[PDB]
């Protein structure tokens, strides 16, 4: 019953722009909200995808591959999934193995991808694919694994045993300031109550 | 490795501001990064809460309490946590208590509070405490939850199985073509993934 009315610019960078959304209540009654959209999206099925890389060696805990990089927003490093933008043609599945070996050199195997996901339905439209990715650490392809990070992006690999990942992502924000993803926690939270 | 050196405004709202931030590199060049902020954060805390609420019955496996709303950025409706802005001199536990039983008519205990988590780091300085809250849905307190929402809040009320949640978050993003957070939606992997 509630939709959109009309979005009337309020200013526009070339990545991003503010505007402000009018839209129809249940009641019948008419509403503002300011919101936020990224100029560089086209028609495609989501912005971005975030990659939840599990990799696996015989015989060993299971571990979550983060990576850590300053984010000027933040003013400090944050630690989350490998992340990027989806490509023209690209399916969420190629760019999450693409994206993934840019940013930790790993390369892995589909395991499963969402449907497009909210970041922060309150403020933005943007909207990502989580796509979980198994990597055979075994496999001598990720023996010493190479990232080929993009020119300005500096990111530092972090592998986390998956059986105790909260915990040891307290040791980190404890170790020094440093900002936990919310999907990050998320997913260390739900192996907690899981079992 | 990496510092901030300034964050001249571009534009803002009531509500939203759009910044340009400049810092320098590890190798000491200065960039350049367009990022969002809320103009309605308080100093000492963080932007808001996301509240995880584990209902509890005796006849029943746990659920998660989730909600349907309206967002205007998203241009449709999402499926997600509990949440809102933290209050002045208020306590993230405080906030994610009242809000949950605003949104639901839950009232609920506190489990655990996470630190500070950004929402979007590559984009926003927004940040919130992941509040997990448990219901006894037993206690008659919470027979018939009887929510209590604000200035046009019109959210709806969805329960689903913990131990299943992420086949259901399936089924309604087809259905109903809405959208589910992505902190919801990672939660919800790692529940499958633990099991
Ligand atoms: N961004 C944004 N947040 C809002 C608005 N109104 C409101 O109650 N909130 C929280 C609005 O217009 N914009
Ligand atoms: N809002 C904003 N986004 C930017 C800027 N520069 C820039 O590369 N981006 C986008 C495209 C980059 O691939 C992306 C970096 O995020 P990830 O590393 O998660 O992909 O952000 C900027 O100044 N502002």
């Amino acid at each position: 019953k509630q939709y959109i009315i009309s979005e009337e610019l309020i200013s526009e960078g070339k990545w991003v722009k503010l505007e402000k959304t009018t839209y129809m209540d249940p009641t019948g009654k008419t509403r503002t909200w300011e919101s936020v959209k990224r100029t560089t999206r086209k028609e495609q099925t989501a912005d971005g995808v975030a990659v939840i890389p599990v990799l696996q060696r015989t015989l060993h805990y299971e571990c979550i591959v983060l990576v850590k990089q300053f984010r000027p927003p933040m003013g400090g490093y944050c630690i989350e999934f490998p992340a990027g933008l989806i490509d023209d043609g690209e399916t969420p599945e190629a760019a999450a193995l693409r994206e993934l070996e840019e940013e930790t050199g790993y390369k892995g195997d589909i395991a499963e991808c969402s449907p497009a996901v909210c970041m922060d339905p309150g403020l933005s439209n943007c909207t990502i694919h989580i796509v979980t990715v198994t990597i055979n650490g075994d496999d001598a392809e990720n023996a010493r694994p190479k990232p080929k990070p993009g020119d300005g992006e500096f990111v530092e690999v972090i592998s986390l045993p998956k059986n105790d990942l909260l915990q040891r992502l307290d040791a980190l924000v404890a170790e020094e300031h440093l900002t936990v993803d919310a999907r990050v926690y998320s997913y260390a939270l739900a192996l907690k109550h899981a079992n």
